[PDB]
């Protein structure tokens, strides 16, 4: 299609073409009745036996890195119309389906004291029925949300066909739903309180850790999560150097400092050196005051181990992590403004494939009218409250020089023809 | 139009709170409310004086960098809230018998204090474990190692990288920003002056003596005070002139062949 070819090859002509789809009313910004009109006849499907994915021109602009065309106001109003059509509704539905399981477990935690067992009748201590209705409704909501998650994931097992294995969000959801089921089960089957609160800890922790993955779809929140992913994978890659260096210092401090309680076991010494990584060395408690009481076996080697540990782990390794973090964040923020709109257009073109086609005909609109002086009204007010080039130059240079040398070659051939056909009298010999 | 401005809000807080701090010369007020207002009044006076420091040249760029990093932290605060709420509710569950985690809100504030690296490993994790006072000890040490990996190492270095990027972005254009703020200050202050004063104080030419230092007031003021794109563009202009002249020359040579006389070279 010619629009995709203009996006791929000559984007400035596509900008000129998009400039025609901006109809100004009277060129007076002070007028309350002033408006502008956006037409979307070039952004639509090329048909309007092969099939096309939705948002053809937008995917072509994203895949060709034409970020100056994504920031064009026709494209911005096209994404805004596409959002207010169905995307906000589907996104709030998807978020509420998880938040319906998120909220009552947090209420159930912050009301009931940990350690105690509780049925649907109340808190077993002797028992009370003060807020038993709220506890019962919260356990019913968490149980129904968990079995709905089981049904959805059991559908996605047969839908994915052994392709969901290399995904951490599915693993987190299995942990959340199983652990919340075991936390809720004392309304049916009696379970001791130790296992119940052991599961309540893990369930609340992984609920609020998994909600960050639902935060990826926003524009003002996704880039922090992307940077978090990059730095966490880099730490994952450095963990073996972490393990061997920390194991060196842990076994060494297990040997030299044996009589002290923080280094009694080798595993406790490993965890103590991991706590000492950040700089909480405890110099006076572990090294100085045992030395002044003659309680250090091998004191000279102990202070040498202290100065070697303080040089290696909290200074060198931590600044290595800081430098890796600065490099990775600079790498991500080099391409952030394209990444935001790319995630938005990927969200819209992934959600639009599953919608029914009559709904897609009914909600679609080919042109919009914006009044700049009149603010949008209630729901839109609440939404506004909650919301708050040298390579191509040398390439053109090279094209013009190639045209120049072609014309000069033709001219040289014509001059040789002149010498071949010229008449020479009184200049011979 | 003054609604979307934080300096006006700070000034409302300062003047109301200072009025309530001063009022016991007129109307008797208990000392609790009086010193409660004195705290807030002194704090916001000295926080607001930084905004008055923006108009200097040697001081404004630090305030601009402070604005940029503080707005970036404002943008990251929701990830802060959810991550810290995860760890706060978790340590409220597993560490219940200890005084720093008695309430859920106290556990939230304790994890916020543990953000920087003041973990208190020996007081909260080790010595209760050696006295058999930890319910769920294995899960507690797993929560400890997970917290120490996530919050003080990963999130703080994320803040450091964002800070380095923002400060590099600001100091890329600092020398223009200083003189731009100065000329904006002068062109904003000059609009409100009376025009006869602007005629009287203006001067069309100055004389500077480099060898003689300026005198007293000026001495106290001196004591208190202490390109490849255009090249290729010109390249492109010269090449366009070159190809225009060569086009004219080619047309002249075709005219030569059109008007040339050929004898004894035909056929
Ligand atoms: C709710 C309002 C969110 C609307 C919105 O998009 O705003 C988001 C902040 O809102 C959040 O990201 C906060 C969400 C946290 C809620 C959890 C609490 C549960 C207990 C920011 O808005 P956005 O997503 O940039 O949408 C802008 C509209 N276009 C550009 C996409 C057209
Ligand atoms: C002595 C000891 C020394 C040891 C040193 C060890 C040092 C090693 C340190 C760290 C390595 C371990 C990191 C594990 C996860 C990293 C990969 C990952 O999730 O990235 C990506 C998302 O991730 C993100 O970008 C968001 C981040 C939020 C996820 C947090 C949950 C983790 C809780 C665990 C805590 C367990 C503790 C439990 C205890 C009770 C997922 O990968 P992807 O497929 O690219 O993206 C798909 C994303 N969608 C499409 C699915 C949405
Ligand atoms: C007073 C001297 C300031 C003069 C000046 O401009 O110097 C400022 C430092 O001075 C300060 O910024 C310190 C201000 C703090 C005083 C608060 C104390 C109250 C208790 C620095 O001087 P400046 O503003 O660069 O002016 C240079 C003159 N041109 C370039 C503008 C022509
Ligand atoms: C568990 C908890 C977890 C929570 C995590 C939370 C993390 C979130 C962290 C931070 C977000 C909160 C930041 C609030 C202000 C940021 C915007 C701002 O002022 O920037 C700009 C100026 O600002 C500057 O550049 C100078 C900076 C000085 C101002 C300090 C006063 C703040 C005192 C509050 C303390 C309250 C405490 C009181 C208690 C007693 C103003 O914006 P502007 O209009 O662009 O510029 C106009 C400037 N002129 C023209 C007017 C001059
Ligand atoms: C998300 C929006 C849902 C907010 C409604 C939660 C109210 C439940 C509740 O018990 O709140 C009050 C208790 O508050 C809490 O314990 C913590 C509330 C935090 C809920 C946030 C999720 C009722 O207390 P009482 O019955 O007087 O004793
Ligand atoms: C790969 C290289 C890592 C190898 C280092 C691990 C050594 C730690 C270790 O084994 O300590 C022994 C093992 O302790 C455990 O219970 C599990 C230890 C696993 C720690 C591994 C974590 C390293 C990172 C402690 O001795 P004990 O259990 O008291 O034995 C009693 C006998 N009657
Ligand atoms: C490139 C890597 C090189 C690593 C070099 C390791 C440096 C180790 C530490 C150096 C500390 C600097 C100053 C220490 C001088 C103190 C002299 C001294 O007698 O201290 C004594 C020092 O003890 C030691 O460290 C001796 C080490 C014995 C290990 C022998 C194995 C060496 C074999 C290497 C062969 C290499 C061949 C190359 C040619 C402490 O005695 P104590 O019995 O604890 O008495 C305590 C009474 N209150
Ligand atoms: C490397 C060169 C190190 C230079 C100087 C420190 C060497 C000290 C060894 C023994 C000297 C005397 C001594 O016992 O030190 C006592 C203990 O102090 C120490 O153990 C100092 C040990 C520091 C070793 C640092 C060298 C390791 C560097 C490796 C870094 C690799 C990366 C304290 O002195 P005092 O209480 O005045 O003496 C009372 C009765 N002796
Ligand atoms: C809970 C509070 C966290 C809310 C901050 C999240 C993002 C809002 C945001 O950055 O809005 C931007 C910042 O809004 C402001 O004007 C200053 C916000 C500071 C509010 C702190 C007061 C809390 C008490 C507005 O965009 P712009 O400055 O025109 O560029
Ligand atoms: C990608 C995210 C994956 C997250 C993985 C979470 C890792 C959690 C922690 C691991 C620690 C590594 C080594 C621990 C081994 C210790 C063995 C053990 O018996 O410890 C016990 C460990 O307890 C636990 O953590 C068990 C957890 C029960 C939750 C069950 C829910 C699991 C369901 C998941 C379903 C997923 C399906 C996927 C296919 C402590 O027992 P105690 O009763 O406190 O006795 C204390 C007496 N002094
Ligand atoms: C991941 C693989 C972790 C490897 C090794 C640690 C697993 C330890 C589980 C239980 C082993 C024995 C034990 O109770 O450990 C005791 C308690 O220590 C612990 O609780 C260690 C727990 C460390 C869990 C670390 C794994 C979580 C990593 C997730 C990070 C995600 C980001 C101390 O040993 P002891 O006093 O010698 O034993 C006396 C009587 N048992
Ligand atoms: C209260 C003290 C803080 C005063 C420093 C504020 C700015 C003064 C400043 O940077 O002057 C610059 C630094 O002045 C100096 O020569 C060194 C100043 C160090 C003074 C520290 C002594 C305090 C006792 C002068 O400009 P330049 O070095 O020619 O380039």
């Amino acid at each position: 299609s010619p629009i995709t070819e203009m996006i791929e090859y000559l984007p400035e002509c596509m900008k000129v073409l998009l400039d025609f789809c901006m109809l100004h009313s009277t060129e007076d910004k002070s007028c309350r009745d002033y408006y502008i009109e956006y037409n979307f006849k070039y952004l639509q499907c090329p048909l309007e036996d092969v099939i096309y994915e939705p948002l053809t021109a937008l995917n072509a602009m994203v895949q060709n890195n034409r970020i100056e065309l994504l920031n064009h106001p026709v494209c911005k109003e096209y994404l805004l119309m596409k959002w207010l059509a169905y995307g906000f509704r589907a996104h709030m539905m998807n978020l509420g389906s998880y938040c319906l399981g998120l909220i009552p477990m947090t209420i159930l935690v912050v009301n009931i004291k940990p350690g105690m067992a509780f049925n649907s009748t109340g808190i077993i201590n002797i028992l009370d029925t003060t807020n038993s209705y709220l506890i019962k409704t919260c356990m019913i909501l968490v149980f129904l949300s968990s079995i709905f998650g089981y049904c959805k994931e059991a559908g996605q097992i047969f839908q994915q066909k052994r392709n969901y294995f290399m995904d951490i969000s599915n693993v987190l959801e299995w942990i959340i739903y199983t652990t919340g089921i075991i936390f809720v089960l004392p309304l049916f089957v009696e379970i001791p309180a130790h296992l119940q609160w052991q599961c309540g800890a893990i369930a609340v922790y992984f609920y609020w850790m998994n909600f960050l993955l639902y935060l990826q779809r926003f524009e003002n929140c996704g880039i922090f999560i992307v940077m978090l992913e990059v730095i966490l994978k880099t730490l994952l890659r450095s963990t073996v150097v972490f393990i061997f260096l920390l194991l060196a210092f842990g076994l060494s401090f297990y040997i030299l400092l044996n009589l002290q309680d923080p280094f009694s076991s080798p595993l406790l010494s490993i965890i103590q050196t991991f706590s000492m990584m950040l700089g909480d060395i405890n110099y006076r408690e572990s090294f100085l005051e045992p030395y002044l009481r003659n309680e250090l076996a091998h004191p000279v080697l102990s202070f040498a181990q202290l100065v070697s540990f303080t040089i290696f782990v909290p200074i060198v390794l931590m600044n290595l992590l800081i430098g890796l973090a600065v490099g990775d964040i600079a790498e991500v923020q080099k391409h952030a403004s394209l990444k935001r709109i790319a995630m938005q257009v990927e969200l819209h073109t992934s959600l639009e494939k599953k919608l029914p086609l009559w709904f897609l005909r009914k909600v679609d609109q080919k042109s919009t009218i914006v009044y700049p002086n009149k603010p949008r009204s209630m729901l839109f007010h609440i939404f506004c409250f909650l919301f708050c080039s040298l390579e191509m130059e040398i390439l053109k240079q090279k094209y013009r020089l190639k045209d120049l040398t072609f014309l000069l070659e033709k001219q040289h051939e014509l001059i040789k023809l002149i010498i071949q056909k010229m008449e020479i009298i009184s200049e011979t010999e």
